[PDB]
């Protein structure tokens, strides 16, 4: 810095922020030759670029000052109406909620954290959850619960326990953040029992439920869940979703929909934050669902994520050795290992990565950071060949790391 | 809401949030018939809509994927690479700065807040400044101190005094934020001579000045200003850019320089509150600023918004009682006026409604909303019979109220 100790300026929290070893590290990695399992990206093969075009020349024909002018806060009417309406007809929510556009679902978890967290509220989140929404929640300085998941997702009598253990020292839960189906990093789908469980729960001891939802969409085995927002009876759940995963992320498009209340306190907050989500997505993402394009480009993203899914899973049957076990997810982008402990995934990462292979070691995603044997593979950004040669290079990995 | 009591749930910035009545009234006259000269918004007949098309489809046709795939927090390179050397050229400014996009200015007044502001820290405002800028930095509940303007812009004199008192009480000033070209919403512009003063004051009394200039290319007389940027040899100053006034809003990509450890420290933050600004925003500004359309668009936009200053001035000037003052801008898309005090603009923003106009009171626009008798017109968007025939209703509603 030209300004010596530029420490001197900053904020509490700023000087508590820093940069993450190992995401600098798979930064590193994915611009090499290395075959990565390590990325979060979805495949560009799968961004729908004719209908994208398309819309690009209606757009500058039929709806330019729009696309092209300030917004509300809020979002663009009529993409906040098609949402609806999509979000009604496809999975049953309620019309009784409000919804707001965002700038990403990050964008959603960063104004939660703002709108609810006081320092020191308890947040509830799955072990593993999802990394940036502790990155988002952070800066709002919560205490976090974390419940385990299983393969029906989050053990929801575990967090029956602990709200009892809560409430005998006279303390309770805030926010319950869950990403229920097909999670990131996990890939597991709370099942259905649990999701009316988690409900009865939030009405009992009086909290909110955050549902993050980018991969519904992406099933490719299966039969679709129930949305914990279309069994919310009593408004208490906030669902987010995202064009990121179902049209491309570029546009950094998402949705808010819950009790208008809520919602109305969120738009104040956004206001300020970053004034409105940019138009010119907001009127390509409503073009693609009210014109059909949203609809018919689903199957595509399923077929071609189905077989990547399909190699990683009959590899790993293949190449692992004994006492290694993964998740077997129905849908989404990532599939989650456990190595026989007490093999620590950090520590090993050094030696996949000589051996030609990366992953992300899973203790980032543990809001505790305790549990060290868990990595999250990814299938949707290499291909059916690296994906078998990654993953045998992977086993051979674990092989030798069980060696002295 | 369907939650009752939904308040018990909101952290305590949450609480104090609230609506303004002011803006409430405000969205209401804009979409009704009034001749409403309270905009803030450029007129999209300065969008670049041919060029836009052109660049659209360039983008689909050679740079998809990169337009439509997450980007990485800092910012598309080619975009920082050719905004730097734009700077660099047209304004002086030293190439040992880095640069960081941002999801507009509005972001990038959050993130100044986020990162340098604890509670009780001091900002220097200019008085009036710029309403959004109070409202993402009181989310982190400085105490503002405020320096008048005078027709050359803040009287760094009287900063001078305020700084010497403070450090009289044992206190230090964190960031002084100014808006020194064609200011929001005084319209003037800081003069060279303070815009060296207020750096000698930043080395002497250790503070980081930002600078927030959405307006430089709107210059329609006069010569080209130094940006307080391009005078600072010792990186205190954080320069923000924007496109919302040189392209269009809709892309909400802005831009801010400053000494390379501030933007780490800005990087961080950034991820967690939206992850990237939106890719494909910023591959449009990058072909928008490296194909040279910037620079052939900035004097067509310059040629429409001129003749609406000059109507302005002229009605202002035929039709205003005496005892009434405005500014007189060289730039950007505001003038400000002052009634022969005693009368309180937002009282008579009701009879001036009911005379067939609107403007903004310009209370809001004071940290410590102390003044009470000045007003911002916008002359951008409104067309220039009805500026005249608006700065008349505007006239005659100020001869009415100063009836007793
Ligand atoms: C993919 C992902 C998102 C995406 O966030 P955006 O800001 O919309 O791109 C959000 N939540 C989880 C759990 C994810 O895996
Ligand atoms: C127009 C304006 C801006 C624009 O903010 P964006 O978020 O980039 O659209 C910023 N600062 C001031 C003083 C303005 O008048
Ligand atoms: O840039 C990244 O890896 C984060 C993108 C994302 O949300 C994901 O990885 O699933
Ligand atoms: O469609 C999906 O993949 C998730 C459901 C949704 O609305 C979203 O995309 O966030
Ligand atoms: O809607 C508005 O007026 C706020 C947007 C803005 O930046 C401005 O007005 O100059
Ligand atoms: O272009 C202007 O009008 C101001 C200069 C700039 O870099 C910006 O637009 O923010």
């Amino acid at each position: 810095s030209m300004l010596g100790d530029v420490e001197r300026f900053f904020s509490k929290k700023a000087l508590e922020m820093r940069a993450s070893e190992v995401r600098e590290l798979l930064k590193l990695v994915e611009t090499s030759d290395i075959i990565s399992l390590a990325g979060g990206l979805p495949n560009p093969k799968t961004f729908p670029k004719e209908i994208i075009r398309d819309i690009l020349v209606e757009i500058m024909e039929k709806y330019a000052d729009k696309a092209l002018q300030y917004g509300t806060t809020k979002g663009f009417t009529p993409l906040r109406e098609t949402l609806m309406k999509w979000l009604g007809k496809r999975y049953g929510i309620s019309q009784d909620n409000d919804i707001m556009i965002t700038s990403g679902s990050q964008q959603a978890l960063d104004l939660i954290g703002r709108v609810f967290l006081n320092p020191g509220d308890i947040v509830v989140v799955e072990a593993p959850t999802y990394l940036a929404a502790l990155q988002a929640f952070n800066f709002y300085e919560p205490q976090y619960i974390q419940i385990p998941l299983d393969d029906e997702g989050m053990k929801v009598e575990i967090l029956e326990e602990k709200l009892k253990e809560l409430k005998s020292q006279g303390k309770k839960v805030k926010v319950v953040y869950t990403v229920p189906t097909f999670q990131n990093p996990a890939g597991v789908t709370m099942n259905e029992d649990r999701r009316k469980y988690l409900l009865e729960l939030a009405s009992e001891y009086d909290f909110i439920v955050v549902e993050d939802d980018p991969y519904g969409e992406l099933r490719y085995s299966g039969n679709p869940e129930k949305k914990i927002k279309a069994l919310d009876n009593e408004g208490r759940v906030i669902y987010l979703g995202t064009f990121s995963k179902i049209l491309a992320p570029g546009f950094r498009i998402g949705w808010m929909v819950g009790d208008p209340g809520i919602i109305r306190k969120m738009e104040i907050a956004k206001q300020s934050t970053d004034l409105c989500t940019n138009v010119f997505g907001q009127v390509v993402a409503w073009r693609y669902v009210d014109g059909g394009y949203l609809e018919k480009h689903i199957p595509e993203i399923r077929k071609f994520y189905k077989p990547r899914r399909d190699a990683m899973l009959e590899a790993l049957e293949e190449f692992m050795p004994e006492g290694v076990k993964w998740t077997k997810p129905e849908g989404g982008m990532f599939i989650w290992v456990t190595l026989p402990d007490g093999i620590d995934s950090k520590k090993m990462l050094e030696r996949a990565i000589k051996k030609g292979v990366a992953y992300v070691p899973g203790e980032a995603f543990y809001a505790h950071r305790d549990v060290k044997n868990t990595m999250r593979l990814n299938f949707t950004y290499v291909d059916e060949d690296k994906i078998m040669e990654g993953i045998k290079r992977l086993a051979e990995t674990i092989k030798e790391e069980l060696k002295a």
